[PDB]
């Protein structure tokens, strides 16, 4: 039998016990988790933040559990994400103070997406008598967390710990099991490394640990690098055009002209390509009224035997009065097809809540948008005979959603814009998590920024082609249209969904269970 508690005399067990000291190592636990993610890049600090909280969480009570999952969710969001507050404070236009309080607000309600599973954990799954069950059981409930966040409320798919390993030795488990099996793994060893000791006194168990321990580790340095994916036709050669056009949040006639003559000035020149891509809304205008800029632009792309691919806001006229509008992307010249928006963000697209809060918002003269939801099943576009999975902005973050449309598609496409985040994280953070969606489908992405980390992206994650940011400046290069599926595409999460599902029901069950001191 196995208690688990340190040794007294060890100076280990204000870890795991309650009171401050365990909670601020869990702050600052959580906050390693951006040092793990781009551009830091540093991906062992991954299992050691999931270990510290694993640890921590060993003899805690369910209440001192969920509010040391909430500080570790604190120190995760207030350094992984604080960088938010650039575009509240700089795009905005909201004061320091102001801004500092949404992002305080903002970080303190985000991190409960890490206290409510600790909670969990404690109060009915946690078996700390069971080191080789708990940390398959650990893992388990790390995926659920990370599934969790994906749908809950409009889902903040941010900071998962899968992502670490994008180059990392466990990245030939991606197109296997998406970054779900990455995240999976890493919870799964953190927690054997914590319970390793324990099992030193029995050969039989520990040489179990180790198995499960470095298996899947040798596992994806065997699949590193493996294709599971082949040409389907000749390279196209794609130019991207990245004009650093001053976000002005105030939209003025004078600028938007000079937009509209900034990309089709820098088109032109160009040796014949095969797709010229634009931006998020690089065209300002209303797709409606926007026939003859849009019109010309076909024409433009038709003597130079392309495609041109760009972003638009797109409105749509009801029978009664007004518009509704949509964040979209069309295709002229050599294709045709638009697409939509389904993910909005919100509070900077629409307003969630917004028959209370308008008001509200409108006395701290806070920005306000109104674009709505794409329809659930949209076409893909089409560009010189090829199916193309169109991406919008953080529509790209949403993994199971963008396997969807990754598979039946040949290639991957996506524009976003960056420019409210300016020199801070959050743009390395969501290209980096681009290149994932690359290396879960095992095809080619083409990523086209207004002004942040325009590239294109190998089916093995792997940026091929980028140019500088915060510079006027043009894309050249060539990406291979791939067939067949990955093994992520072709099953998704339900192989490893089902395998949680039994550890977490094994567990949930086995943590009650007599041991074999039955009343019958
Ligand atoms: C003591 C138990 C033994 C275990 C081993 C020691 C555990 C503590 C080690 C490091 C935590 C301190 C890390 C401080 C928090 C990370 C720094 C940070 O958050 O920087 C992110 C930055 O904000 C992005 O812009
Ligand atoms: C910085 C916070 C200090 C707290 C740490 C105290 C205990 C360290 C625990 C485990 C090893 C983590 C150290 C790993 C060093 C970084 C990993 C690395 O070398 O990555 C290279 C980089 O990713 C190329 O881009
Ligand atoms: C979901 C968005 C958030 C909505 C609200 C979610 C729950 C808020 C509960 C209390 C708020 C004020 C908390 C006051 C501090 C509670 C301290 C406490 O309970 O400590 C017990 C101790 O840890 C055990 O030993
Ligand atoms: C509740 C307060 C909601 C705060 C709204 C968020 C916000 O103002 O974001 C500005 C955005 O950056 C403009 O592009
Ligand atoms: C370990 C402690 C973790 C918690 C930390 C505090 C969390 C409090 C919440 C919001 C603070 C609002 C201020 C956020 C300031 C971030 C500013 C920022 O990241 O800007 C990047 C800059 O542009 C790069 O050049
Ligand atoms: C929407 C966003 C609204 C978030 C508002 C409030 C959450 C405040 C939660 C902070 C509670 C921390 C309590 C704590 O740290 O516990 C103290 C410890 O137990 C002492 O022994
Ligand atoms: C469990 C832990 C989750 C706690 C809430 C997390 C963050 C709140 C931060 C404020 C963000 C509020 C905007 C999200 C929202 O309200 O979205 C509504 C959507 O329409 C629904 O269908
Ligand atoms: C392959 C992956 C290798 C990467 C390892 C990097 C960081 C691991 C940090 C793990 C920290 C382990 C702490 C050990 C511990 O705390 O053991 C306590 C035990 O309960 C005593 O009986
Ligand atoms: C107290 C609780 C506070 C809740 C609100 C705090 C932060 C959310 C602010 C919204 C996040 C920033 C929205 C602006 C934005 O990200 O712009 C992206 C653009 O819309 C895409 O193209
Ligand atoms: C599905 C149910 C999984 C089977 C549960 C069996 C179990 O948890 O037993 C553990 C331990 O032997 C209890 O003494
Ligand atoms: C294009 S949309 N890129 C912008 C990325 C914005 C990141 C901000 C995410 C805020 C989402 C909060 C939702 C809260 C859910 C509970």
């Amino acid at each position: 039998h196995s208690s688990g508690l340190v040794p007294r005399g060890s100076h280990m067990r204000w870890i795991s016990r309650p009171g401050w000291p365990g909670h601020l190592l869990a702050l600052a636990a959580g906050a390693l988790t951006p040092l793990a993610l781009a551009p830091f890049d540093y991906w062992p600090l991954a299992i050691l933040s999931i270990a510290l909280l694993y640890l921590g969480l060993r003899g805690l009570p369910g209440k001192s559990a969920l509010w040391r999952g909430w500080w570790y969710g604190f120190g995760a969001f207030g350094a992984g994400t604080s960088w938010i507050y650039v575009s509240i404070h700089d795009y905005g236009a909201a004061s320091v103070p102001l801004a500092s309080l949404l992002m305080l607000g903002f970080t303190a309600g985000v991190a409960f997406f890490f206290a409510l599973p600790a909670w969990l954990w404690a109060r009915c799954l946690r078996r700390d008598n069971a080191p080789l069950g708990d940390a398959l059981a650990f893992a388990a409930l790390w995926l659920a967390l990370e599934l969790f966040r994906s749908w809950f409320l409009t889902g903040f798919p941010w900071l998962y710990a899968g992502y670490s390993q994008l180059q990392g030795p466990l990245a030939g488990l991606v197109p296997v099991g998406g970054v779900w099996l990455s995240s999976f793994v890493i919870a799964l060893s953190a927690a054997l490394l914590v319970n390793l000791p324990r099992l030193f006194p029995h050969g039989a168990s520990l040489l179990l640990g180790l198995v499960l321990l470095l298996g899947p580790w040798a596992a994806g340095l065997y699949l590193k690098g493996h294709a599971w994916t082949h040409s389907a036709g000749e390279p196209l050669r794609v130019v991207a055009i990245q004009g650093n056009i001053a976000q002005e949040l105030k939209w003025d006639p004078n600028q938007v002209r000079a937009q509209l003559d900034l990309y089709r000035d820098l088109s032109l020149p160009q040796q014949d390509v095969d797709l010229i891509v634009w931006p998020e809304t690089a065209v300002p205008i209303l797709q409606d009224m926007a026939s003859g800029y849009l019109g010309a632009m076909g024409q433009v792309a038709d003597e130079k035997n392309a495609a041109l691919i760009t972003g638009v806001p797109v409105r749509e006229r009801l029978a009664d009065g007004k518009s509704r509008y949509f964040n979209g992307i069309t295709v002229v010249g050599e294709g045709a097809g638009t697409y939509l928006k389904q993910k909005l963000v919100p509070f900077g697209e629409y307003v969630p809540l917004q028959d209370l809060l308008r008001g509200l918002i409108a006395f701290f003269d806070l920005p306000m948008s109104d674009f709505a939801r794409g329809p659930a099943d949209q076409p893909l576009l089409k560009a010189k005979g090829y199916q193309i999975a169109p991406y919008i902005c953080y529509e790209v973050v949403y993994p199971e959603f963008a396997a969807a449309l990754a598979a039946q598609s040949q290639v991957l496409l996506t524009v976003s814009n960056d420019t409210w985040f300016g020199t801070s994280i959050g743009p390395l953070q969501h290209l980096q998590m681009a290149q994932m969606r690359a290396l879960e489908s095992g095809r080619w992405m083409i990523r086209a920024t207004n002004n942040g980390v325009t590239g294109l992206i190998d089916p093995y994650g792997r940026i091929v082609r980028q140019i500088p940011q915060f510079q006027q400046g043009i894309l050249r290069g060539e990406v291979i249209p791939m067939q067949g599926l990955t093994p992520y595409l072709q099953y998704r999460v339900w192989p490893l969904a089902g395998l949680a599902g039994v550890l977490l029901l094994w567990a949930l069950l086995g943590r009650q269970l007599r041991p074999q001191e039955r009343r019958l």
